[PDB]
């Protein structure tokens, strides 16, 4: 099944010819429209990072508090892939609060940050998580305590693990924590290869069995490395599942996903790597 090297060659083709591009903006344009009225609320302008990216009203992600049920979150469910993605953005200094407690709600295993606190100048994240086992950090408002048990830090990702514990009902769960260090706004991984290999590292962890509630992916608006990844892993599975690998059509695959939330993939070069990573990985598996 030389079937790969008539993928690769279409990727050459594409490459040759220049269509990158003019793919995605293709894509960009046919993307889904719906409201995000709850996002706009005046009362919920202080919980979004940035005035024009909002999570869709169908497909937000509600806190079962109380007082205010919103968070700058998406849930993707993917049919086919038979997977689901909650997308956030960084938490900001007054939703650190809320963003554990959608991680406890919604019984996720596993967070996946793809950001850095700090990028280009001016944290553009606030940091949610203890960097010292001593220094656990309680939140007051969703009365959550958070405790780092271990890291292991390598050179462009770290695993960390940690402790969730809901001070209510004095229950407590281990969250995994993988943090890939090297990707920059609106940049690309440092490589096809250091991205498969944190993304499997995610995969044989467990975080994204059915057993637990979907993993959270973020990194700082949600929306562009979020919906890399994302959509990568979506693919991967898709490849794996269909008797033709070549069946699958990341550009149908992306729309897919759109409809769960706004922008998803923000540059051309994004998408062409989403790509490169996902023949890659596939010609991997499928050994
Ligand atoms: O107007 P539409 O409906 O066509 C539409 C549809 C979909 C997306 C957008 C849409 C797409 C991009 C933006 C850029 C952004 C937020 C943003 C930040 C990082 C990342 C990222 F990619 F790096 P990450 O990897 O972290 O996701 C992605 C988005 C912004 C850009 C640069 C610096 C600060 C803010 N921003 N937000 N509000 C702004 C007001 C004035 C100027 C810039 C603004 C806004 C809307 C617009
Ligand atoms: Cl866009």
């Amino acid at each position: 099944k030389l079937e790969f090297m008539e993928m690769e060659k279409e990727f050459e083709q594409i490459d040759k010819s220049g269509s990158w591009a003019a793919i995605y903006q293709d894509i960009r344009h046919e993307a889904s429209d719906f409201p995000c009225r709850v996002a706009k609320l005046p009362k919920n302008k202080n919980r979004n990072r940035y005035r024009d990216v909002s999570p869709f009203d169908h497909s937000r992600i509600k806190l079962h508090q109380e007082d205010n049920d919103y968070i700058n979150a998406s849930l993707i469910k993917m049919e086919e892939a038979q997977r689901s993605y909650i997308l956030t953005q960084g938490p900001l200094p007054n939703t650190c609060g809320h963003f554990w407690e959608m991680v406890w709600e919604q019984k996720s295993r596993g967070v996946v940050m793809l950001n850095r606190v700090m990028e280009k100048g001016s944290l553009k994240c606030a940091q949610y998580w203890p960097q010292k086992e001593e220094k656990e950090m309680i939140f007051e408002d969703t009365n959550l305590k958070l405790t780092l048990i271990s890291e292991d830090i390598k050179s462009y990702y770290t695993v960390r693990q940690l402790e969730l514990e809901n001070l209510t009902t004095q229950e407590t769960r281990e969250i995994l924590h993988f943090h890939y260090t090297t990707w920059p706004d609106f940049g690309v991984p440092e490589s096809p290869a250091s991205f498969l290999n944190f993304l499997f590292k995610v995969r044989e962890s467990g975080s994204l069995s059915p057993e637990h509630g979907p993993v959270v992916v973020h990194c700082s608006a949600g929306i562009g490395r979020s919906g890399t990844f994302c959509l990568a892993d979506t693919c991967l599975l898709l490849m794996d599942k269909r008797k033709d690998p070549s069946s699958v059509d990341i550009k149908k695959v992306l729309l897919e996903m759109r409809k769960f939330r706004m922008g998803l993939i923000q540059t051309a070069d994004q998408l062409r790597f989403s790509y490169l990573a996902v023949i890659e990985g596939a010609k991997f598996i499928m050994g």
